[PDB]
């Protein structure tokens, strides 16, 4: 139940003179999460590439019930879903897959509010592409922060285009584009588009419905889904099920210069698995399979209307995401760097980040270079905003 | 420390009637190790993106630690390891980095006792060049009992890139030193890559890299008495500089541009994305254990159960195939071995059945630690006497 999410969080009671407001670049983690994660190695501790004993099978079923709950939570299948180290991880395994699909003059249609992990994958295949005299160009999505931002992306789709890299949330801004409604207009301009959506920030609030689409690939992680570190997830369009990573728990048969891939989602996951982090999610995806998901969303939509009404009247406090329903909150003192505010804020025990936050082209959408990053998850209460609030005044 | 391990190993009083004899595929966690993760989880939890605070700078010096752990049971220094999701993710960055060095006639050197993350990542270079007519070639090393020095260099000549063996493997269990097969491959031609898959030998030895002729060392954590998700890449001092990261994202970037991109330098530039600082704070704990002056003595144990075995083992209706070898591990057949394991899973035996990834030319495998006991050898040869 995510209402008792901060009964459930230890970090609150071992670190409760601290306030955590970097929800957006790791979660605090949940009892739950952490004590299966220990019966794991103090209970089980065996290989998932074994199922000779039904010890050894008991990994196995946890496995296929963490993939069925992200079955339920991203709308699709377990026959869909990759177990990825991280989402840079499985962004880069994209861009291995479709770098050979690409033909001189295609496109690849980006924006200025990408991660460096939505940005940089795709610079490669850019280079690359160069030196082998083919030249694919990459456009760049100029983002208002208070638009669906529809037309500013179909505006830049042509019939060269061959790939849609987005992120339904952003990081830094926080805006939020709606995956499925774009996907089926890029579809209308041209439906052989390959369509990748970062839903590392999205996957950490909401849920989704990739059952018919028409996005061919959805990455994420779980470090930021109220769960472990070392394990993400990538979602893989029924029709495209070649590995970028080639080893163990790939193979149907290894002969000299030659080899088989496995039949089914397996070929991709190489090597042994983080089984771990799988018992750890498997006790975070029960928290985003309730009911009060929409209810605790917009309490912090709440808390985010109230810090940026309050901030606002603060001498030199300028909220740049203002107005819209995120998970964020942006916003620079004026005359003071965000490195240094932040570190003021550290001192008062507020754990904050500074800078872009690898988001290192949106100074185009902000105008600067620095801001200080306030966000939020389905445990921020009044009391961690209220204390910010009275840190900023007391600069 | 590494005799008190059964001690802090919780596994075997939770499940005081299972013996574990597959430690090749993972191992047994001490308790140090799941209670530092613990620590992170419910009193850190911080990105290590983030220095703006006390809490955030916390995990930063962990993993520096963890990286100088590392050079001290490996040789060279921190600036020389970086930090791979698994040995197969190092493995395939080391073929990603050096796929552009390869030319036409340019051989890959590997054996027929490889692991498959050891066997794949070359073999997608084998059918790059072949497509675009730059074909390279395959050598395929054939011996347990052998130090196998010798069957090796009949197969290097001057037109090889790479050779890419195993210090120990996994099936077998055949130790090939890796610093004498180095310095010998070198002098033949002193322009090779040396990549060793040392996933199975640091989970039982230490090594030292500093003036090795080795380029790359690779290896996990989860049998090294550590989690899982988190492993190593060597890469020597000379070659950080020339070799491009086949992952790119965060924590590798210096400076976005529009259509351009500048690295970080060191191993922070193939460290890319979010940090396992949860499996960080795990193996911490764990390398304390590989630093200890008895690797030496407790290996030697392990030996001697395996001649026990081996000797016990083989006086049934039964071949020890790998026997007279001093190894970790033991291979042998009942005259199925997949129902056979099944057998002995009903007897709760945990062993593993198979060619174990190593899909050169069915087996049953018994696999040791520094954790195994002699019960544990005893209980397989009465369940294995009762078939
Ligand atoms: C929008 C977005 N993209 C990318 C990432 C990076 O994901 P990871 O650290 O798992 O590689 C995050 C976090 C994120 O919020
Ligand atoms: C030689 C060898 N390579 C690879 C592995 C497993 O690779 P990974 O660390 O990716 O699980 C094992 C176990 C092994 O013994």
């Amino acid at each position: 139940m995510l209402k008792n999410l901060r009964n459930e969080i230890e970090w609150f009671k071992n670190n409760p003179d601290y306030v955590y407001l970097d929800s957006g670049a790791t979660s605090l983690k949940p009892k739950s999460v952490v004590d299966n994660m220990v019966y794991y190695c103090n209970n089980v501790c065996t290989n998932p590439h074994n199922d000779d004993s039904t010890f050894a099978h008991q990994a196995h079923i946890v496995m296929d019930d963490t993939k069925n709950k992200l079955s339920k939570v991203l709308g699709t299948k377990k026959e869909n879903l990759v177990f990825t180290p991280n989402a840079t991880y499985g962004l880069n395994s994209v861009a291995h897959f479709l770098k050979p699909f690409f033909n001189k003059g295609d496109e690849i249609v980006l924006t200025n509010a990408e991660h460096a992990s939505n940005i940089l994958p795709w610079y490669d295949i850019y280079e690359q592409y160069k030196a082998i005299h083919q030249e694919i160009k990459i456009q760049y999505v100029e983002v208002d922060y208070q638009s669906d931002n529809i037309e500013n992306f179909l505006k830049k789709i042509n019939k060269n285009t061959k790939l849609v890299c987005f992120a339904n949330e952003t990081n830094l801004i926080g805006n939020s584009i709606d995956a499925i409604k774009l996907a089926s207009e890029i579809k209308k301009i041209n439906p052989n588009i390959f369509i990748c959506v970062d839903a590392t920030q999205y996957m950490a609030h909401n849920r989704m419905n990739l059952e018919n689409s028409n996005i061919d690939f959805v990455v994420g992680s779980a470090h930021k889904m109220l769960g472990p570190t070392g394990i993400g997830f990538l979602y893989i369009s029924s029709d495209l099920i070649k590995p970028n990573i080639v080893g163990g728990g790939m193979n149907f048969e290894i002969k000299r210069n030659y080899y088989s891939l496995l039949s089914g989602t397996a070929k991709f996951e190489a090597g042994t698995a983080n089984i771990m982090a799988i018992y750890g999610w498997n006790k975070a995806l029960d928290y985003y399979l309730d009911d009060d998901l929409e209810n605790a969303k917009n309490k912090i939509f709440e808390l985010k209307k109230y810090l940026d009404f309050e901030l606002g009247k603060i001498e030199g406090i300028k909220v740049l995401n203002k107005g819209i329903n995120a998970f964020n909150s942006i916003f620079i003192k004026e005359n003071i760097f965000s490195q240094d505010f932040s570190s003021y804020l550290g001192n008062k025990k507020i754990i904050v980040r500074s800078g872009l936050s690898c988001a290192k082209l949106a100074n185009e959408i902000l105008n600067l270079d620095h801001v200080v990053r306030v966000s939020y998850h389905f445990y921020t209460n009044k009391s961690d905003i209220d204390k910010l609030i009275k840190a900023v005044k007391e600069f």
